[PDB]
């Protein structure tokens, strides 16, 4: 419905990466997904997040839920309530953010659109 941004949990893109509480369940949109190089392990995937004022494409999947991406129910446009995700610390300082539970509030095809106009995230 109207004020489309207000769906999404403006400023959780920056607790999640300046704070790093995960108690807060916040509501995202997925601007977009795709396979990451494994090789010869499960696949896994990366997104690219919204929370409406800022995207950040350092989420990783947990590969329990892939099945939502190979079944088409977790795609581009979509907004995704975050139920649990831990963060990670890379050898060379950079963050990654790990989706364990995560719930489809609306498909991809009901929503439609890259909600607001979002920026991406200075580390
Ligand atoms: O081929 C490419 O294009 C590519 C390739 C990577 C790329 C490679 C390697 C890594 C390192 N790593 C790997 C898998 C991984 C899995 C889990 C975890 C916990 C629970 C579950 C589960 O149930 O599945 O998984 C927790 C930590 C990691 C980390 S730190 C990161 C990223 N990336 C990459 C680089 C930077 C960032 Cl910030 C991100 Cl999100 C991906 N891109």
């Amino acid at each position: 419905g109207s004020h489309m941004v207000g769906q999404l949990s403006r400023g959780a893109i920056a607790a999640i990466m300046q704070k790093g509480d995960t108690n807060i369940k916040p509501i995202l949109q997925v601007i977009n997904i795709r396979p990451i190089t494994t090789g010869n392990s499960p696949p896994r995937y990366r997104l690219l997040m919204s929370d409406g004022l800022n995207t950040l494409s350092s989420f990783m999947l947990a590969t329990q839920l892939n099945p939502l991406v190979e079944e088409e129910q977790l795609s581009s446009n979509c907004v995704c309530q975050i139920h649990r995700f831990i963060v990670n610390t890379l050898k060379d300082g950079r963050r990654v953010v790990i989706l364990m539970e995560l719930e489809v509030l609306k498909s991809a095809e009901a929503v439609g659109v890259k909600i607001g106009n979002p920026v991406p995230y200075n580390e």
